[PDB]
C-alpha cells in the first residue's frame, strides 16, 4: 500500500529541506509519485511525499528520537 | 472514483482554511489521501484535497448557497 | 502508465505559469489528476502535473530546443 505523508528517518524524525527538487529526488528515491518541501508545517520546512510506499518509514505523532 | 478537487460543504461552498494540517485533517477524514490550503487560489484561500472519493460533494462552477 | 511531472511542449520545454488554475486547467485537459503552478523551482515558475499520462510528453534532462 501507499500512503501520501512526511518520509522519516531513524527514529520518527522528518527530513528537513528548502528546495522541492530536494524532496521530489528523495520522495521518488523511495518509490513516491512524487514529492516537494512544506514551508511553515506541522513539522516545519519538510518533505512530504505522495504514494510512499509503507515499505518507507513516515512520520507518526509522537518523538522524533 | 476519486478526483483532485475542492471539498464541498451545503450547498457548493469551499471550506477556507490558514493551515495545510486543516486541511489535510478534513481531506484525510473524508477519505482523500491527502489535502493542503491553497493560498490565493481561485476561491481564496481553500482546501484542496488528492483522490477524494467521488461520495463527498465538491465544489464545481456556480454559486455558494 | 501515468506519473508526477512538469508537462512539456516542443521541444523538452515546461510551460511557465503565474495561477494554480492555469495548470490546473492544462494538467486536466491533458489526463492528469490536477495541477498546480510551482514557483521558484528547478524550471522557474511552471507547472507541476500530477498522474499525467505518458502520452504526454514531460520535461526530462536537457535542453530545451
Ligand atoms: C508559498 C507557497 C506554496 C505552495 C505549495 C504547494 C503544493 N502542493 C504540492 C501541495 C500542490
Ligand atoms: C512565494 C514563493 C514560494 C516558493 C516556496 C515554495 N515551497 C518550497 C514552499 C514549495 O512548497
Ligand atoms: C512563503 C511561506 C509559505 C507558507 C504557506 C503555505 N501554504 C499554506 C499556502 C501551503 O500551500
Ligand atoms: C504566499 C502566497 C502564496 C501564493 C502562491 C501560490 N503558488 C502559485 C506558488 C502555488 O504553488
Ligand atoms: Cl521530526
Ligand atoms: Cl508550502
Ligand atoms: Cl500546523
Ligand atoms: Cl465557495
Ligand atoms: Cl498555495
Ligand atoms: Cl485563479
Ligand atoms: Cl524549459
Ligand atoms: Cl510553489
Ligand atoms: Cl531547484
Amino acid at each position: 500500500m501507499v500512503r501520501d505523508a512526511y518520509i522519516a528517518k531513524n527514529y520518527n524524525c522528518v527530513y528537513e529541506c528548502f528546495r522541492d527538487a530536494y524532496c521530489n529526488e528523495l520522495c521518488t528515491k523511495n518509490g513516491a509519485s512524487s514529492g516537494y518541501c512544506q514551508w511553515l508545517g506541522k513539522y516545519g520546512n519538510a518533505c512530504w511525499c505522495y504514494a510512499l510506499p509503507d515499505n518507507v518509514p513516515i512520520r507518526v505523532p509522537g518523538k522524533c528520537r
